[PDB]
């Protein structure tokens, strides 16, 4: 089952104006999709970051995987290594940490790694969850991400989901969301007004969902000071408080002095960080991401690690389509320590996807396991088509939520211990 | 490939008197082979202590184990949760530290994790070391397991190896062992004899076998005064000293002034061990066993535990024979971070075993990886209906080093904390 070639397609997708810490969403998002085809030609299919950077290193490592075993995950991984070399890969934004060396290798290696296990299902009849020690849950729970956000892209047309702009415009989107999949958990992504605005809206939230966790995610935009009020205001309604401030150091000190549980996917995004957050204690949450934790094979290894010392695990999202759901369900069914809802952007993208659309479905707020072998979808090579021209024209090379409101008010910078 | 039946085989073999903290190893050791037998006939094999009540769970637990599907990794370990329910299974030796639940558990399911692991080798077509992300080494070094030990049981025929009481006797049985196997590392068990004599017989070693990596195992017989003195004798001569003195407090003081990493396979045995060994630093080097840490993939997510924390690993050993020795092979080629040699009883078992002779050789100290699929080992039916014969009659129920010192010299206890 050795490696004959590995294809891969950048494609761009539309994206709402949602709010955050360093901006705004751009209109365009961008992923490369992988796919790595046997000799006998069995295939698998990955999905990673689109930033041009990124872009060149999957690029260049999948030049050099041919030849290589499928089931070889170590040696690949060593190859990924020695092609990335000195690299370090770095983001405009911020937002799921500092770059390093092991996470730009992670990073890398993971399209190729969830595209093995892709075909190793495949060859065995069996899904993904099997390779992981098999389901421990038929549903995978995720939450209703929210966002404030522009009613469009200035000078675009107004999407579907309208404005929200204010804890009725929240309250409304939270309607819409839950409606349409059914979210029993809701996550806000704060940092974008001031802490006592959001702090309001989370309190509308919990008003009109009554016994529905609630999360709120401010991206490090807070001070400790600010992040202590907040977060003592707060007490009883949050099942978690994600990244109130930067820094592992920060992190500590409000979280002695807060009454529930922080998390975080800023300040540990990678192995070398875990022995100072156990010594420090800057969470007791953290969220997992196998698009730069090094695939799902490692990221079941961190979960095990993080219950070893009662850290619980969550699941981060990056806007993404339904190689990366696959990937994620598969992962959080079969790791028995992922036991919070997961977070993913899967409503934002309004069905925009390059599988067939019958594999993933949310029902009452959770993706059951694809039944098929391996990940349980099937590429649809026109859709995949029609995103990569998307890609080719849409005049994005590298996610810039930064300047592209810089683009709308000259003075904004990124909030970072900012209120 | 679900389960159809589980045969469970206790069996005993032939034990030289090897001495160690604890007394004298038996005449007889014991084991569990289990057979795991799907609907379509597909066997897989895993090995296990033979101690009665560990026997009786592990009987209990196989019964309980037709209709799970050999994937069902994590379905299986909460059937074996749920066999083994309130009992803990403790041992007369100490030598593998505490007992506690989570260990009775994870002792229980190993033997049943390793014979799912070969059925699905089998089933793929792929060695075990494939299931856990390719060989990184395509052999596996082996330490040479040196024992002070009697000529032979008082009462019966002397062995081959000849006694061992002191360093010219300890040097001779390294020259033999080392002539046979190719061992290129050298492991001595102490807290036999004063340990001035044990650090004699290690000088002894060093001057006959220059350059070979050095271990002393005194089983924590030594206070923290005496193993600080002996640590600091034997500045540049040790690649580590192994359980020099009992408990996590005691040996994280010891570590904390000598001059060579400090190993354990006592004080850091399950995982709820080692949040407390991160923060106290009692040793440099973990010594994993799938035996007690869980099985295969348990193991190698430790390993990765251990190497974020800077803790390296080495392997520990109880007199096994081949399907563990297979089990261990796979396991250390196929995980990155057991980079010392492991420990092997295996030259004292004198060829006894339950699989064929040609799968398992050791060439320049190191074990090949096996070629065929799943563990690489075909169970003989012959020679495991002559070693469960062995145990029928042989008057061994449950291993007791001490009490069988004890029938020599009344007065002996278990060496703890005693020089």
């Amino acid at each position: 089952m050795l490696i004959r070639e590995v294809r891969v397609t950048p494609v761009a997708f539309r994206d709402p104006p949602l709010l955050n810490a360093a901006g705004v969403h751009q209109p365009w998002a961008l992923r490369t999709i992988v796919e790595v085809v046997t000799d006998e030609g069995i295939t698998g299919l990955g999905e990673t970051y689109g930033d041009l950077a990124h872009l060149e290193q999957v690029r260049a490592a999948a030049a050099r995987l041919p030849g290589l075993d499928v089931y070889a995950l170590h040696r690949i991984y060593r190859r990924v290594a020695d092609v990335v070399g000195a690299n370090i890969v770095t983001d405009m934004h911020g937002l799921t940490g500092s770059s390093s060396r092991v996470k730009t290798v992670d990073r890398v290696f993971a399209a190729f790694e969830v595209a093995c296990l892709d075909i190793q299902g495949k060859a065995a009849g069996r899904p993904v969850a099997d390779l992981l020690g098999g389901k421990v849950r038929d549903a995978v729970p995720y939450s209703a991400y929210l966002f404030y956000k522009w009613a469009g892209h200035p000078g675009k047309p107004e999407d579907r989901f309208g404005p929200a702009l204010d804890p009725d415009g929240i309250v409304a989107q939270a309607r819409l969301l839950i409606g349409e999949y059914g979210f029993r958990s809701i996550k806000l992504k704060g940092g974008v007004f001031p802490p006592e605005q959001e702090a309001e809206a989370i309190q509308a939230l919990r008003d009109a969902f009554p016994g529905l966790p609630l999360r709120l995610d401010p991206n490090a935009a807070w001070t400790v000071e600010t992040s202590i009020r907040v977060g003592r205001a707060l007490d009883g309604v949050l099942e978690y408080l994600e990244d109130p401030t930067p820094g592992i150091d920060g992190m500590a000190r409000v979280a002695a002095e807060v009454p529930m549980p922080l998390a975080t996917n800023m300040c540990v995004v990678t192995p070398e960080h875990l022995p100072a957050a156990v010594e420090r204690r800057p969470i007791g949450v953290l969220l997992i991401d196998h698009h730069y934790w090094g695939g799902l094979v490692r990221s079941a290894h961190i979960a095990t690690l993080c219950a070893t010392f009662g850290i619980e695990l969550s699941m981060h999202s990056n806007s993404h389509l339904g190689i990366s759901l696959a990937a994620m369900t598969h992962l959080a069914a079969a790791t028995p320590a992922i036991t919070h809802a997961c977070d993913t952007h899967t409503p934002w993208q309004d069905g925009q996807d390059v599988v067939a659309p019958g594999a993933l479905r949310f029902v009452d707020g959770a993706v059951p396991v694809p039944d098929g072998p391996g990940l349980g979808v099937e590429l649809d090579r026109d859709a995949l088509a029609v995103m990569h021209e998307q890609y080719e024209r849409c005049g994005i090379r590298t996610r810039d939520d930064e300047g592209y409101m810089r683009s709308f008010d000259p003075s904004f910078s990124t909030r970072r211990g900012f209120w």
